[PDB]
């Protein structure tokens, strides 16, 4: 009654099990959920349980990754034929790397564009987590928007999962906006980070709602680690860089609208900005993490836009227990709009995203171990990096006790070509790549970012490659040898 | 005449005199985009005077230069740096020898970097012009490229009036500069023929420091007539477009078309004359012979570009009778012809040429053997990333079969598989839409690869799958074809 404000919809209230029985073999399902936030839970749990009794296969699209071990449960029950666009789940990841589940990682802003222009098969049914349903039958989401507005609109049928664990005071937080349609599309009329251009609920005709399921279950919390000496060193290198830019008249003291990637390094790098002279910041990001709220509390961050909010347990309790402290400083948008090239380039975003590895020519791998093994997906990193005022990628310089260098002669897999990378940072230092040719980037990368264990070997590769010439020097015999050495002998330097 | 603000006649001087204003250490921003609309006399004089009295400069253009200008400047030892795109075998050699620093940028992005303190400004602009207006504003010639921005950024401007381009070019250009951050508003372009700017480049005439009179045609386009192979590529693509239209997934007017520079893409566009598609529009970077063939055929309504570069007779025919075409054309800054905001808004169908691509859909546009630069990524990334359909084409083999254009892994990624929808060779077409990597590999091997490479590539794929992964590879073998080509002159010679 506070939750379902269109009383006639109460006839569609049913069990998670009854709702899941509406999903059958061969269907495409569009579901809410973005980096643990705002996902349907009871329906997919029920779906996975059911599939162990009698099996089926679906194609599943989300906003991004799911928590609550949902991908694990779906994968183990054999439910997933096809999965997109992003997942964080070691069981699913294993299935994908064994060819058992077809995975398509897409630039996070682009899936709904493909759907709306006939390039991608539409969802048959949308399963959307909600804080409330309005008097008009329109859906108020919870802790993320992600792709849910497009999924609800495109799908022939909608399941709404009302989650009592999220307050009805989330209403107002969201700005649901769908671009106008080709061949006569008009501009996305956003010019400031806090513009409201849409509505607070996802507007659909309520006749297409086929089930309302009542649930009460929290989001899985963010698992970001506390900052350590290395992430602190990364933040300090980056701060020094911004200080040089400001003192040079190339940037102001409020920097630029900030986007920070999902995960501990990027979150830790953002926390690092509390110890800095920078004032009156804004964020135009895809995910909002603990660091968003640390920055607001420090008085540094004026406003943050995102698609998804994902917090550690206490911070989550603090924010959503005391929402009115933050509500005027936040907005949640569809991930298409939080990541939109037109908006990213209009605003001049400063994007800070984490690399799995990068090479001496500035190319970045965000996804594949040894060029073959998928981790999670390219996510929004390409939406921001391509169009950003500054595209910054960060990573510790080594992994596995030194056995792996995060800086290599040639990346095993390219997610961002060197054209979309401006600044690279490890605990060792920072490589400013702006205006530099390939041979110039290599000397700066090797000097600044590479671990002492790998510096001489990487310089030897570069110098021997240069002897063979080219705009972008390589030894075709050796370009991928570190990756092969790791795989065959357990250390990149074991020849 | 021509110099419609009489007080500027003051600044008229020889190419040599004007070239002496360019000083050692300077950044120079020049007009010129794939042979069209470049300054000619001033850079040639620069090169001449250099080999008596060195300097060194950093040269920025719209894109590539004709008239062997890059060659002359390279040989005179003038180029310390060069960006963003070049087509010149002498310069390419220097770049590959580390003698000139080359930065290939996405073509829409250079001016964005310049305006937001991310790249050194030009000290001096050198701009070819059809006329200077009553207000001292510059009417460009056969391209806009980066010339509006260069003239505006630079402290000093050298204008080279070229009598070989008619003053009736005025009206062709729509010079638009975006509003600046942090208060930037949208680019108000929603249709292919929108006029959002001015017909001349607005500068205060006081910045004009020299006017040089020249009379010299642009170097003509080197596009070749279509052969059996480019025809077969055009035909695979037309069959695909037909299937889409037939299935209700596309209109009979396709989408606004972008066609890359060079013979294959131009030949594909000519292919559309022999097709059922009607009322086309183009929103492209360069406009080539095929643009005008398509208009003459009554297929193409309107074309927007940044640059027009034609064959010698087509050139004579078009600019000999511009009134035939003027209402169907517009030229825009390359920032705006290629702008991500416009490309995605309009839903461009982009057709660009690959050097090579791989079984996972990645495209190399620039590097031979992963190391040797050809010309530059150009606009292919601006379009491919943001297009409704990103289509890449190439003949399946080269060098009499010694080279496959379809390889296990590209030696150099310019476009990740995220920006590639459709791949086409004379062998067939691979529709990659919604496909996972292993699915892409099967479709590409079946459809695009030459009979003589099909089984080696399938063997690679099948063997790579045994080691597992979302994107299976053999690390020992992934680059072996490129090594084989280099060591032994044939990709299959191990």
């Amino acid at each position: 009654r506070d939750r379902v404000r269109l009383p006639s919809l109460l006839d569609k209230v049913m069990s998670a099990a009854e709702a899941a029985d509406l999903i059958q073999d061969g269907m495409t399902v569009g579901m809410s959920g973005f980096t643990r936030a705002g996902e349907a839970k009871a329906v997919p749990q029920a779906l996975a349980m059911r599939a162990k009794e009698r099996p089926l296969r679906i194609s599943l699209m989300t906003g991004a990754s799911l928590g609550n071990d949902l991908d694990k449960q779906l994968t183990e029950a054999g439910v997933l034929a096809r999965r997109m666009p992003f997942q964080v789940d070691s069981t699913l990841r294993k299935a994908i790397n064994a060819g058992e589940v077809m995975f398509i990682d897409q630039h996070l802003s682009e899936t709904v564009e493909q759907l709306r222009n006939h390039q991608l098969k539409l969802p048959d049914i949308a399963v959307i987590e909600a804080a409330a349903i309005t008097e008009q039958g329109h859906i108020v989401p919870t802790t993320s928007v992600g792709n849910s507005a497009s999924f609800a609109i495109f799908a022939k049928q909608v399941i709404v999962e009302i989650n009592l664990a999220h307050s009805t005071n989330l209403e107002g937080l969201h700005d649901i906006y769908i671009p106008t349609y080709r061949p006569t599309r008009t501009p996305i009329p956003l010019t400031r980070v806090d513009d409201r251009i849409g509505s607070t609920a996802i507007p659909i005709p309520p006749e297409k709602i086929v089930a309302i399921v009542i649930n009460d279950q929290p989001d899985s919390p963010s698992t970001v680690l506390p900052p350590d000496g290395e992430t602190q060193a990364i933040a300090n290198h980056l701060i020094d860089f911004f200080k040089r830019e400001v003192d040079a008249g190339r940037m102001s003291n409020s920097l630029g609208p900030l986007q920070a990637g999902i995960g501990s390094i990027a979150n830790a790098v953002m926390c690092g900005l509390i110890e800095s002279p920078f004032e009156n910041l804004t964020m135009y990001s895809e995910v909002l993490q603990d660091s968003t709220f640390d920055l607001i509390d420090a008085g540094k961050l004026r406003f943050a836009s995102g698609s998804s909010i994902t917090l550690s347990p206490r911070r989550n309790a603090d924010v959503f227990g005391n929402l009115e402290r933050y509500k005027d400083k936040l907005v949640l948008r569809p991930q298409e709009i939080s990541n939109h090239p037109e908006v990213v380039r209009r605003l001049g975003i400063i994007g800070i995203n984490t690399a799995l590895e990068f090479d001496i020519y500035g190319n970045v791998n965000s996804t594949h171990v040894g060029g073959t093994k998928m981790m999670n997906g390219i996510g929004g990193s390409g939406d921001f990096a391509r169009n950003a005022h500054l595209a910054i990628f960060v990573t510790k310089s080594i992994a596995k006790g030194g056995n792996i260098s995060s800086v290599v002669p040639m990346v095993s897999h390219v997610d961002h070509t060197e054209h979309d990378v401006d600044i690279l940072v490890t605990e060792q230092g920072l490589a400013d790549l702006r205006g530099l040719a390939p041979r110039e980037r290599a000397r700066v990368i090797i000097e600044n970012c590479v671990h002492p264990s790998y510096q001489a070997p990487l310089l030897d590769y570069f110098e021997a490659a240069c002897a063979k010439g080219g705009h972008t020097p390589h030894l075709l015999r050796e370009a991928l040898a570190w990756h092969l050495n790791l795989e065959e002998r357990g250390h990149m330097l074991a020849g």
